């Protein structure tokens, strides 16, 4: 990596004005804030011992592999500790939270695919650029201030060299959004991001629900093995839901690719 002379993303830390938190947590804190004086962004601070410093950029570095309207952006990082990670900043916060406002609750079916569309369409270029995200969740999609959705989070990505990633044996995973292999084997593909998209679809349209709803995750395990999948959530277009139901084939290889779900949410779109 080019050392942070010569790095491109590398800012002093007086650029930076933190002006709102936005998330406190065990290995840092997420504040609204701005890049000399007009540009708002969002800065993540690592807490000093919480985590490797290395871990924590780690992310950053990938991000500057990763760039897409879809996607959010990498702003800068100041890898001197403190250490910050500056990103694009998303006006209506989380989709898993957006979904609950006034604004959220009254959104038409057809703008909920036309989101659900917008997040194949991140996917679909991370699938293209050979990386998975293994964390793709409603809480982990972001809302800019024209209602575009953007992928983030991507502190579980990783570049995949051969068709897959395998886990550590004591790794664990949000059960309710992680595809059986995953959970079994440890072992994650694009496709079981797939899965994950399926499980997303249910968060759109419920407005933010929590999937399998009055299951515990040991009963959506033993459900799933038996070849059910989710029930049909309330008022979820039957289309959709077929659509759902291809992402949670059995096979891996069976499930579609995303740009196929890309294309088929556009079609949804508009019809509605
Ligand atoms: C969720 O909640 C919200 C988020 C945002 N806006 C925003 N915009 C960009 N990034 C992050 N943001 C990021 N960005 C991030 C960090 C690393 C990689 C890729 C993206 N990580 C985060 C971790 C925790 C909280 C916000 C984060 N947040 C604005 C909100 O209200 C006005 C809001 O509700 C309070």
């Amino acid at each position: 990596q080019k050392p942070w002379w010569e790095d491109e993303w590398e800012v002093p830390r007086e650029t930076l004005k933190l002006v709102e938190r936005l998330g406190a947590g065990q290995f840092g804190e997420v504040w609204m804030g701005y890049y000399n004086g007009h540009t708002k962004v969002a800065v993540k601070s690592l807490k000093q011992g919480s985590m490797s410093p290395d871990a924590f950029l780690a992310e950053a570095n990938l991000m500057k592999q990763l760039q897409h309207q879809r996607l959010v952006r990498l702003y800068a990082v100041v890898t001197q500790e403190p250490i910050y990670i500056i990103t694009e900043y998303m006006e209506n916060g989380s989709l898993v939270d957006f979904l609950k406002t006034p604004s959220g609750i009254k959104l038409t079916i057809n703008k909920l695919l036309d989101m659900a569309a917008q997040i194949a369409e991140g996917m679909a270029f991370i699938e293209e650029r050979n990386y998975i995200h293994r964390d793709l969740r409603a809480a982990n999609i972001l809302v800019s201030d024209t209602l575009s959705c953007k992928i983030a989070d991507f502190g579980l990505a990783r570049l995949i060299e051969d068709n897959e990633y395998t886990a550590r044996e004591g790794a664990k995973f949000p059960i309710k959004w992680t595809a059986p292999e995953a959970i079994n084997y440890g072992t994650f593909t694009i496709k079981s991001d797939v899965w994950s998209f399926g499980i997303l679809l249910t968060e759109i349209v419920t407005h933010g629900r929590i999937p399998y709803p009055g299951m515990t995750n040991p009963e959506v395990i033993q459900n799933l093995e038996r070849g059910y999948r989710m029930v049909r959530p309330d008022n979820c277009p039957e289309e959709l839901y077929q659509l759902m139901r291809l992402c949670w084939k059995e096979r891996p290889e069976d499930r579609p690719t995303f740009d196929y779900l890309r294309s088929v949410l556009e079609d949804f779109f508009t019809a509605t």
